[PDB]
């Protein structure tokens, strides 16, 4: 019955409207923490995206955005972004921050201190390559799966392992936002932001642009293919993450994103759609339609029936094949 | 194998339509009880519903229904409703009921009592009150919420804080009679009935019958959302009483019904469909399309979901704007 | 890192559009038994369909064909049917059976051995009485659920029961075998196969190709009917075999193709469509809506609402009237 | 069905003395896995302490030794210690060895590779220095714990961490191996061996041989309670090792070996008995008779008790006083 | 609070004491049914004890004896015994019967109705072959496994799948029958009882009490061998139904005492005390110092560790050798 | 790793054979705040102790030892008790504890200042009624129940109810303490202290020393009878205070104890040692030797087990003989 932190939870499924439902429904002092922990994050990366703001201030900024959920009367109103609120009424965040476990706070705080870095190390660079478009997603992305691992170890309704390890949380992380970059590319694109990594989408065109030209079409979709054969590398991990959870809320908060996102890469996979407008996540198999995300078993198999939806339609031409089974091959003797 | 106990259930299956398949599978106990304590429910309702009965012959068969069940040979070959043979029958019905162990037979007493008083206290006037609404549905659905609630911890299958917390027990009850009342509103004026509370649809219109005039149908809606809007305060309930449920068999009758509910409210939500024939009851979006209602954590990103589906859907404009939006902030921060 | 193994899950996919997701989710050692299992089983068949193989030859295959397994080199190269990969390539899944636990090997070696005796013993002939229909079923369908049964046990995932009782087993293997046997009746006539028991078609027409001639669809359903009532009948032993199952992968693995099973069942029953065109499996009803088919509760609700869907359907017209009326309640008591 | 598998167990019980018990209480796989893994290793180490055997003639042997795993009739008939029946015989433990998971062989052989050239390198040297004394005990206890390590972890009966953290893997193994060495040690001089680092045992008497005499107890006693202080250093990663551990066949498996161990490392602190016959496991406090060491805490416990019983002991007159109080501290701090 | 419940508790630790503390320490309701389970088969077996008692006056006690359950009144006097107390003071007993919940009665009647038929079948007669060896102890022991299962499971304690294994929960049963025959065969010596199948002692000696007499003591150990090889085989069993519980209560309730027995064997194997007098339960060596009978894993290695200390004092002369090995041998496999 | 929290452990260590262990062994938080709480009330008992500290000035340092927790350099110098180590050192324990959690200091200051002032009352004077032997029990043992009690609650690592029962939490401590008190007649006999209830020995002899004289070992054991009984009565509230404990380690440190305990009153009752020596334990019978006190079952097992040790040697010529077989009776039957 906290003004503060209804007006939090009015933030969670303003802004981040996809999670935001399971977040509440993760049990316990999980509930808030991770609640407010989207805030924050939602709120440092719009700092990041709002280009109306200068590199050398909103680097500074960006380094300092951990040390801010300790100022009261911190806030940023020049902000011109429609999650905007989020900076504007950050001291509502701060202070429900400020309630939270101390536990909860340094992992918060530690994770806003090197993903912020980490941002700033990109905001005048692209990405260059594939070895370094992991670094990327790992400080906007990977750093996030890491900190919900500790958040559960350290709420106690989850095993200490989960903390642990990382190398997985990270996957966890690499996976949805190397999912979501191939997956809005015009968006981006017609954003004035480019994300896809070179030294692989040049080798296809000149400016990774022309891929939203017409008479592209094959060199953008076969770019597409082995950008997601890239990613399907993380499946594994994937698997291996979430067979380790315990906690039902904790598997269902975890679970179905990664779901959301293979059944995401097994439509873009090679559909030319991918640069028109938009592309529908359609479902699964006449068999994982019994079948919810919420045990182990039943995920296992939608992936499996999603990477034969991929497999299937795996094209010769492509110079991006092998790889692909190669990687999918692996899933299913795993 | 019982041959009288083979015809209850397929009087079950005539009769309870939304709760026959989640009534038998209740695990052993609860699956003879429950059952029946359906079948009887049902007679001390058809009866309640058949007007041909007079009011002097009526008001008595009610409170003396708790002590049918011990008569052998009762009967009323004299109704002309529909679930008629749940009474000319009501031997078969009474029988199995004697056979159930005496704590069974306890509960489903203490209640058909005490409802058929409530239900006889209301054969002539109508709801008035908002409070007097509750009243109504608690004598009607209440305290059927409650006498599960006693036969689950009777069972032993459920902890002895189920059936002691009456009052979640009762919200459990009103928010399925609620979401009927205000769903059935055209089919009950049409048959002749009025559960709507009369304190707020005078608000609107002069009869509660008005509602039905194509002519009212804006007023109509402002006044379901009034009702729907009352109805959500019994979900923070809802969700406790559900948590608590230890029992897979349990809960999935419990929660399904509730779940079915929810989503009821939410397709009639700023809905004229509801003055003008029948709404179809659809799920969440993408996110919600990958749960079920089997287990709590995913129950309530499936109740989180469809109240946002609801708070999207409000007109500034609506007499309850805020009353409603109040209530779903609750709910999302609780 | 073994291509064998690889190459096997291809084979896998490429031949059981039907199971191959449910199989590669099993835990430890019963993934790649039942996986193994699947193909040398997919190669028997292939063997017993291939028409292109005089009986003078394709007998003692199907009888020695258990033994092909410890021949490292024994393989099927003069094959013209759809999945031949298998026989062309059997090294390599026979290198693999010999490669699992020596005590799956005895079972699946027993299968086979059993399985080709029954295989080669209908080869000259047709599915004559009811009890014959059964035998039939129970060498195509009944040892595979005892095989699969004595897996699960032997890998003490399961309890030892299920393994033990080959009865309630075999139930799982006819039920799912006569099911396809009723919904392919059109795929199978326009293809030179009978079998549908003829003890049975017998008595409503004078050739089993002539429910296709549209001026005898009525005496049609009216055997459609007769025979969907005689797999109702296992239905309690699914019932039985599924309330025993304890470890969550195996669970799903046997409980989706049961419910698929029974929708079909019930979509195809008095339904004319099955004698032109395939049968579209619908929803699982309104309630059935939210719950899945990965809890024994849920399974059991799911299957009593498709028993309803059949019950409400029951034209007292049709001579099976009595009978399906009968076992649907003998299920729904129990 | 399987008469290799009945002998391979009996050579479990006629050379392992110590572990038997507890391998043949592992769950499912581990358990041949296990024990066959033991009874090559164990082979290997007869091959090792043969000293009939030439020096050239035995590093082929040690070598090649996880090659021969897959020469189905290799054998060694020329060595003459007691254990050889499982060289004698050794077709047939390869052949069961061969009839393990691949994921086991692949594991169980590299550990044998790395044993053998271990092996090799101090046949014809002698341990000299402590680091040096860790690198034998790495060769022939370390790599069997990372070996061990890595089985549950492909069994997945146990976290991935608990195979890649090969550090806390061979810590387990050192601390085993170091007390016998410190244990064996009038048995080892009575053969013709010494196991005792150089650099120590040396600062002390001329020969090694010479802790033997009576007139030197008091040496003897002195650096037998350094090497221990040496020992006591991997009890904080022994402990963090079971910690992770929650399989409760495998923590079995795992702790009661270490108990033994430092219950042992505490009998013979300061304790002129080394020298002279069997030191005697004399049990620990009260405390701990009511204790047993199958979860974690009742082992912190156990272990604790023991450190008190080597803390209460320890004479300042002892060159290592200073270390042996440093130590146990960390340990109670920790 | 009821002093007809408290009574018998009172009677339950007079009459048997090598279960009272674990049958205490069941969870809810098991414990009340479990304790009254076991007296009125202390009274059943003490009616089948006395041999003061004519045969034909004692064949229908036995088969009666279920029905006895519910006649409030009911109870006897002219028992010898020295567990009769439960048998003058039935009333007591059967009232805590009627007071147990239905699905409990209906499966302790139906145990000591079966029960009945079978201690009445062998008042006539002398166990022969080993197969009627494992009739009999079915009938005094395995029923009580068959029963116990069932009664955790209608208790919901446990799984549904423990009473419905019937097969197993004999084996629980034969096991600790044979060990007891096995290791009192001085003491039912001198009580003119012969329990030790004769289609076995008979291949020894003239008269199994010649097993008494010291000239026969190698004939003695040679037998007792075979018994307990025999006994040896329902070990993999046992060790399957014990891995099926889940709930620790009822764990520690059948570990135990099969443990014990396991025990018990491993001291009497080619032990002559057997014949002179009394054996003494050895413990856990080296391993089982720091491990107890209250967890599955070290359950197993328990027994492992006794089953290895008969496979090491078996001597090769013994004419029960290969069987003696064979078994232990499918037991650590 | 701080130097004084090692120091700290070092105390107790050398303070606390009876706990120090399983206090290690406890988890997180509950480690540190239990073995700071040792320390402080071992010094306080130190200072009681003490008789060379005049009552003068020892009532002034009981009444405000737990005011000297929070002052940085309150010491003791002149304490001549071998423990007196924590008291000159003091202010490092007392540096440890202000750094808990400032709800554990809330704890461990209000018994410390509880218990300073209830042992001041009992300085001049002895115990009389047995209500009086409770009333010190409680200020010595009864109030570290409630104290360690409190503080599991406050970790968070049992329910709040643990912490709230300070009934049964003091029980658990008059038994310890109880039953110490009377192990120890002798002990204390050579120390001019008194324990036993006077009201009760007065009635036996003429003064609480003539027990020592071997003529009246007679009335000496009928004493102690009485009192063990008295002790019995506890039993019922520690069952209760133990079943109702969720953590392994906290279960491991309140159970032992208990057992421990009863195993001294199992051996003493009716054992006319007490008043000639040390009476060591008994081993546990038959059925109570494979059992340790990590399972509530087993523990009740042990405790059931060792009532009937005693229950068997009751004689009925003890004038307590009626009520120690009555106590007992009552601990079986609930
Ligand atoms: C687990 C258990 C105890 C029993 C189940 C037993 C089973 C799996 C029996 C075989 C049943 C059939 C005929 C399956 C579909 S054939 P298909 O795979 O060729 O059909 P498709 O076209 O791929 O769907």
């Amino acid at each position: 019955l906290s003004s503060s932190l209804k007006t939090c939870y009015k933030y969670l499924n303003q802004t981040s409207r996809s999670f935001a439902a399971v977040i509440q429904a993760l049990d316990g002092e999980m509930r808030n923490a991770v609640c407010i922990f989207y805030l924050v994050l939602r709120a440092l990366d719009t700092l990041e995206d709002d280009m109306t703001i200068s590199v050398e201030k909103k680097v500074p900024l960006l380094h300092n955005f951990h040390s801010f959920l300790y100022q009261p009367d911190w806030r940023f109103m020049e902000s011109k972004e429609k999650d905007r609120q989020v900076l504007e009424d950050f001291p509502t965040i701060s202070l429900e921050f400020r309630n939270l476990a101390e536990k909860y706070q340094t992992v918060i705080a530690d994770i806003c201190r090197r993903m912020g870095i980490g941002m700033a190390e990109f905001l005048d660079k692209h990405v260059t390559s594939e070895q370094e478009w992991d670094k990327y997603c790992h400080y906007v992305a990977g750093l996030v799966g890491i900190g919900l691992s500790r958040l559960f170890s350290a709420s106690e309704f989850e095993d200490p392992l989960v903390g642990e390890d990382t190398e997985r949380a990270n996957s966890m992380g690499l996976f949805l936002q190397k999912t979501n970059i191939i997956r809005d590319y015009l968006e981006d694109q017609q954003g004035g932001r480019e994300f896809w990594p070179q030294e692989v989408w040049s080798r296809y065109v000149k400016k990774l642009g022309d891929f939203a030209l017409p008479e592209n079409i094959d060199l953008a979709v076969q770019c597409l293919n082995e950008l997601i054969t890239n990613a399907l590398h993380h499946i594994p991990d994937v698997i291996t993450y979430l067979s380790r959870l315990r906690n039902q809320s904790v598997f269902n908060f975890c679970a179905i994103p990664q779901v959301m996102a293979i059944a995401t890469l097994a439509a873009c996979y090679n559909n030319q759609q991918v640069f028109k407008g938009a592309v529908l996540i359609r479902l699964g198999q006449a068999v994982t339609l019994m079948m919810d995300a919420t045990n182990m078993p039943a995920v296992k198999a939608i992936i499996y029936q999603y990477m034969e939806e991929i497999y299937h339609r795996i094209p010769d031409s492509n110079p991006s094949s092998s790889k692909t089974r190669q990687i999918i091959s692996t899933i299913r003797t795993q």
